[PDB]
């Protein structure tokens, strides 16, 4: 693109990305803030729709992140976001799909529609939205118009403070009524792929995920359930 | 308007002091803060702490070997310190010997607070707790949800108390000293007495 | 004391220990520091010396420290202090003695002599070192002559950079050859307590550690050993 | 004086792209980053680091679907990542498409480089290692002695390089790119080839 309104689809995208240290540092008050960036999630695309769910908590979030948060009892999210980058060629075929729940007992979609209504929707070709790399990177932001990567409203979710639990005792919790869950989680991420051209799985992309945390109310790592 | 406002300090636990660690816990609302309070905060259904702040005072000799431990746990779900290590961690953790502390006196009384460094006491930090205002809650029905699962009692209590009580000089106990609670609440939606679990 | 060399011995010693929350800076280039104070040991005393030791690394020194510094490979300590608190009377009878060494092949002291000559060695009766409170609580400290606390003499030892080992790990390495064990850990503190009145253990004090680490190299949390 | 100071760069690993996610690791030392170093480092006992570089370099169409990524453990005791996720989270995690990083070129043949924020490729952070001088030690040697416990290896090898290649199209291998490593090294206190383990 030169002029306006012309567009030149590449035959892939590519973004390489590097992930910068850490970020923490001790506010006095109390909390502990990170502000961090992890691989969430693997992609894979099928001609059959597909819907995926992931809790947006601490434990399940970051795999570093799990280990960081477990030496503080609460935390309350500042900034999630979920970006995707694609890792295939422009020839491949397929599209992703990505939104937030609140009330784990609501049904998981089964529709692209469904879907389309969640908040924080997103869709786009599984091979595009490579835009988003500067998101992840934490460079200078361009043009994120063509970009696949929603945020999470954390402006309005039950509490501002939940507690670090742990997918093992969550599950158990769960077992007894999904319901017991709205006061141990804030919201999840849904994330639907279909419109691709082989019954067997193909490899679309990753989600990576940076957040932005706040830790409070220290305890034994191991003490914490 | 509509609330109605209490700020009290009453006994919250009497302290044995031994040799062999005991680890106790309360849970810091209404039912369980002491008898006082529990018997009003009863005629009104839903309450928000204000100042919470337990402070512990000496009642024994000067010659009466042993510390006290005192901190705070958040998610009910967590296991309560099994080694007072694991206790001095938590928030607010505090420590001191069995007989000192004389000078907290001042948190009971309501009095002129001098110099409150050799205190044992700490607070609770209520602008970090999971909601503004709690459901008055039975140590029986409280019990009996836990029973199902621990996690169904994050949002009915804010947080508990963890007291250590270790080093001592006998196998038995000796009367060591109380552990007061001076609170300032707001409770509020009224109901009938019996009615409140 | 108004005069001078006059001195009152109280019936009994008495310090009001508050931990301050934890203090963590990510310094970019790699770093965290983490600077914090934890009940490190419980103490008692008999008539008959007791020779006790504790590795001084991380997942042995504190017990939140444990969780922490989990999430990083490696760590330097920066500064090290081992402060003891008496929980008892004046009439107690019995002294404690600190020091540390740096060959985990050397044997363990065994006479309250051979200790006297270990690195920052002390010494002192069970109910004294009340002095040491504004260590640990992280006052402006008045007359510490009277204090019974030692510190680590970070400035030589092996390396400056230690793997973050695991008491499980570290423990099946030793079992080998205890001479795997110094390039795992700096130095181990040595603690005797002899001069006891009784032959059943007597409640004598505690012994809080304050830290201060620089940890480095992220990694998952589970991922280390 | 008395060192030596060779600075290279040779391929150090090729790579095959498929769908199932293989996860593999090399040391980083001169026996295991390539096979000339490895022939000349022998000839002297130890040896420092001084900038060690992993660059990878694609060599397929851009019609290949497929994912790379880098990093670093150094505590050789710590369990290999499972997940490229548990990857991610290393010292200088990187990670682009098999096909891209056509820009790296400029660390290999040690031109002027233009902008490399396209490039696939990581460096080693050489001024927090253990020891500054290091053993040349042979693969064999090595695996014999982190036979009798890993932890022995930790005063052995500086660190070790992650790699994951996740991502692809095929069930079989299709060839991908080539990880080069672009080193400079000091070398010392030489010895019989034949006698360095
Ligand atoms: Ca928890
Ligand atoms: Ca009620
Ligand atoms: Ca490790
Ligand atoms: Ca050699």
């Amino acid at each position: 693109p030169t002029q306006a309104g012309i567009s030149m689809a590449a035959s892939a995208q590519g973004a390489m990305v590097r992930i910068r240290n850490p970020a923490v540092s001790s506010s006095r008050g109390g909390i502990t803030v990170l502000t961090h960036s992890e691989l969430s999630a693997e992609i894979g695309v099928t001609d059959s729709i597909v819907v995926s769910s992931e809790l947006v908590m601490p434990y399940t979030v970051g795999t570093w992140l799990r280990g960081v948060a477990a030496n503080w009892s609460k935390y309350s999210w500042l900034s999630v976001r979920y970006t995707y980058i694609p890792s295939c060629p422009s020839s491949t075929a397929g599209s992703i799909h990505m939104g937030f729940q609140y009330d784990m007992a609501d049904t998981v979609p089964v529709s692209v529609n469904q879907l389309s209504n969640l908040r924080g929707y997103v869709s786009g070709q599984v091979w595009s939205g490579s835009a988003g790399l500067c998101f992840i990177n934490g460079t200078r932001c361009s043009d994120t118009s063509t970009a696949i990567s929603t945020t999470l409203d954390v402006s309005k979710l039950g509490k501002k403070w939940y507690p670090y639990k742990t997918s093992a005792d969550y599950a158990t919790a769960v077992g007894v009524d999904v319901n017991i869950a709205t006061p141990l989680v804030p919201a999840r991420l849904v994330i639907a792929l279909l419109d691709g051209s082989s019954s067997t799985a193909v490899a679309a992309g990753r989600i990576y995920c940076t957040y932005t945390i706040q830790m409070i109310e220290p305890t034994a790592s191991a003490l914490n359930n």
